[PDB]
């Protein structure tokens, strides 16, 4: 259902721009996914560190990437001994790419699939494998189905968002938050368009 | 007639991005309106006032609206820093919001005079002249979407142009007819934008 | 296997990503970067012949002359001016590519009349004059002209975009690339900021 605006992918059509292929109906569901992740650990990184994401986007360098050793809040150790240099941009990457590459390989059919039971290649949500607490089979997993879109939409308009708000203010979306709580009449674009986003 | 690059939605029907619904030949011609309204208003107020569109906003503030108070030329717009920034806000969200659940039927009818909701141009009770019956309104709407195209094109121009130049149409005009060959959009990137 | 790189070419099967239904634009993807191969290509070109960036080439030239690329070019025997005037080369090479773009699209007339449908992209009844188009079997070596036409729009793009960040030039960042590929790429010049940051 969707009585704000739009449309999803079973039925209806978005007037704003045609259906097109389908898969794109696959494609959006993984991109909000991804954007909620994103939003989330943007949120969050901000929330307890304090830096943007963007500017996080060199919280390790292959010359410099132990500096995220013990960035975590509350953390109960740093990720590596400190100083050592052993957490090096060149291992943290290539684990990353290893994993994620697996991942995304079993899950586009690229490489196999090591589970044998189903989990059919092209799909949102199987469910065979990735629910492991049943809270599909619970119910309400259409509901859920729903508002799992609906939140991939919205989290996907707060990442562009929080790109546009980095482009303009370059201020981190967390700080901007905080200053437009604290004085909404004064802290929104079009203030910061009166001074111009740092450009002009 | 329309013996211009394209076709009007409707006509020959032969776009460079595919037509994917009526709809988007609606949104192309109520954008080509405000449009109008905005490249005119544009216009008016530059060569009235003497500032940029885009910095009259800026003109006007929350606190203090009436710095935009009377900056009509040839005229008091209001007496005690009276007009507010919110004042004429709450005005204009329910004069707008009318008019726009009005246009498309979200809100109940104001009036049973035979209007038909979600549709362009239906004329008779917007045209007090009655040119549309008067004339062949075939042409007519022609004229109204080509005209819309124009403006359309005029208002990206300005506001790509208030990106590069940073001094408003008028300006543009001006530097382009004081110095026709020089002071240029290709003179303008060549000494840089302010960026470059 | 041929074209087993992401997506399929516009004869056959559709689009991974955007679809469509118009010949046009089918046509319009090898013109523009057949264009662009040319651009491309005359980037090095000239970026390694005069050792300045495309971008400044194009104010190189003002309105009131351009005499600029005199003796600009490599192993010029001669220097092309002796009137090194912009509207002398300008009239004659608006002239000259309208013209192409009439004769190639059907404004005008064809000059030869050889059965050169305008329509068509391969004209080789005129074109190809190597005449590799009958020397060897014409649908791969349209794919290998596609594949080319591709790389060089998204080169293109790639080239245009960084111009906008580093302002050095494409070869230029190349240099710089492959002299320190660890601390100069795409991601340290973000951390500088490209400039504007
Ligand atoms: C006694 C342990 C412990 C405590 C009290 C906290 C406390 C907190 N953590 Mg931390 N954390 C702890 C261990 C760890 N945290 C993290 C990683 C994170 C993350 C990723 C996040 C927190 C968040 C939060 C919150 C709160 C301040 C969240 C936060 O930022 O909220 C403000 C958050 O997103 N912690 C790791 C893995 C390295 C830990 C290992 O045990
Ligand atoms: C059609 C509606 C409409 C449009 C197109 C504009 C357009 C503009 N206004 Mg205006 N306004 C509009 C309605 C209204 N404005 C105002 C009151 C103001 C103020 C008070 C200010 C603006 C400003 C601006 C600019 C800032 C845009 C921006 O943040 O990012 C620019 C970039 C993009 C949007 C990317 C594309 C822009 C030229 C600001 C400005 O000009 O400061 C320089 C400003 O301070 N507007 C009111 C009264 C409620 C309006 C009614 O809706
Ligand atoms: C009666 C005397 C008076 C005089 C001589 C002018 C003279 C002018 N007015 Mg003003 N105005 C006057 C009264 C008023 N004007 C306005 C509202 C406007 C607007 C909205 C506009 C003008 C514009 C103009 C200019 C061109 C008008 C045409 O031609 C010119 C400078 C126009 C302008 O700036 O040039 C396009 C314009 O757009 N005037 C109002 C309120 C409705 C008036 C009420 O008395
Ligand atoms: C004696 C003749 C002669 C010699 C040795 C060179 C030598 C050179 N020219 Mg020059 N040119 C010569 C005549 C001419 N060139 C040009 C115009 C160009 C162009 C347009 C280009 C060269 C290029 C080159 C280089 C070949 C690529 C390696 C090399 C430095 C190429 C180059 O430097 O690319 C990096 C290149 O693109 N030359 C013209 C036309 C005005 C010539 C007419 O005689
Ligand atoms: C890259 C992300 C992405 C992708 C792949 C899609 C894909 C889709 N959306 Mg989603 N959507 C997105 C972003 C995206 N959208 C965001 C950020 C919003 C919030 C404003 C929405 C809001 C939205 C609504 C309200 C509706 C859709 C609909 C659709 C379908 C329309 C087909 C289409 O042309 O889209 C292909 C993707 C694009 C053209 C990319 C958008 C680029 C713009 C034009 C710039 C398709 C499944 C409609 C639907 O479910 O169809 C029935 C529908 O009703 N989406
Ligand atoms: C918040 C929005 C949201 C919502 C409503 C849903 C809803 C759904 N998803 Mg989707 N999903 C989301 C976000 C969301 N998902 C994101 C961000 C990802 C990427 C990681 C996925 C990845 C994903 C896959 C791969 C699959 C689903 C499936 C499902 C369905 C069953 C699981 C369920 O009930 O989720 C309920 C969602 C919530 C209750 C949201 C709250 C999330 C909390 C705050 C996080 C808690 C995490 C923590 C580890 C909990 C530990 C508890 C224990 C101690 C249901 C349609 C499965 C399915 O339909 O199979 C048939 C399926 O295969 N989703
Ligand atoms: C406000 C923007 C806007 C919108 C929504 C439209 C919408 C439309 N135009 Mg109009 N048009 C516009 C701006 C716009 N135009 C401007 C500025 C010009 C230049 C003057 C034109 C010139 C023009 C011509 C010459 C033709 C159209 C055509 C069309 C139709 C097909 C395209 C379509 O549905 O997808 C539009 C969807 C988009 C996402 C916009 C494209 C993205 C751009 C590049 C950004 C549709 C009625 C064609 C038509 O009606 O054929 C029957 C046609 O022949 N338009
Ligand atoms: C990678 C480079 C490359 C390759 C493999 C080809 C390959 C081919 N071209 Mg393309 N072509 C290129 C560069 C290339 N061309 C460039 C830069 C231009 C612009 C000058 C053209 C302009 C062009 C025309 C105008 C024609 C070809 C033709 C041909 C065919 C025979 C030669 C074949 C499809 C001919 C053809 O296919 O006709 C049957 C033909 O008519 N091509
Ligand atoms: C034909 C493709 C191509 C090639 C070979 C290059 C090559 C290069 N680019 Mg360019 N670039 C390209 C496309 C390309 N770029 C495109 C499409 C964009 C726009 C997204 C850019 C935007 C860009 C920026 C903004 C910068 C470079 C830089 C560089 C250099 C650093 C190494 C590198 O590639 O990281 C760059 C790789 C990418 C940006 C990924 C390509 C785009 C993906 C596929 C999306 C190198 C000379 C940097 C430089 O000047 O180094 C000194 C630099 O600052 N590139
Ligand atoms: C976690 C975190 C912390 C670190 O510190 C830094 C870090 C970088 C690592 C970072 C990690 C980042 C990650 C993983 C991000 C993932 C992002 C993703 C996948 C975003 C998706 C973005 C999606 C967009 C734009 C779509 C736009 C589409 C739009 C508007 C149109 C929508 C639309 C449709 C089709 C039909 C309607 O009817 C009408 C309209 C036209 C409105």
């Amino acid at each position: 259902i969707y009585p704000e605006f739009g449309t999803y992918p079973g039925g209806g059509e978005s007037p704003i721009i045609p259906f097109g292929s389908e898969k794109n109906a696959e494609r959006e569901v993984i991109h909000g996914r991804w954007a909620m992740l994103g939003v989330t650990g943007a949120w969050a990184a901000e929330n307890g560190t304090g830096i943007p994401w963007f500017t996080a986007g060199t919280l390790c360098t292959p010359d410099d990437c132990t500096a995220v050793a013990d960035k975590f809040p509350g953390a109960v150790a740093p990720l590596a001994p400190e100083g050592s240099g052993y957490p090096s941009f060149w291992n943290v990457l290539i684990i990353e790419i290893v994993l994620v590459g697996a991942a995304e390989a079993y899950r586009t059919g690229i490489s196999d699939s090591p589970f044998d039971d189903g989990l059919t290649v092209g799909d949102v949500n199987p469910g065979g494998r990735f629910d492991p607490l049943g809270l599909a089979e619970s119910g309400d997993l259409e509901e859920l189905k729903i508002k799992e879109l609906k939140h991939c939409r919205l989290s996907m308009f707060a990442w562009l968002g929080c790109i546009f708000q980095a482009l303009a203010t370059q201020e981190g979306p967390i700080a901007n938050w905080q200053s437009h709580v604290a004085d909404p009449v004064h802290s929104n674009v079009l203030t910061n368009a009166a001074k111009g986003f740092g450009f002009y």
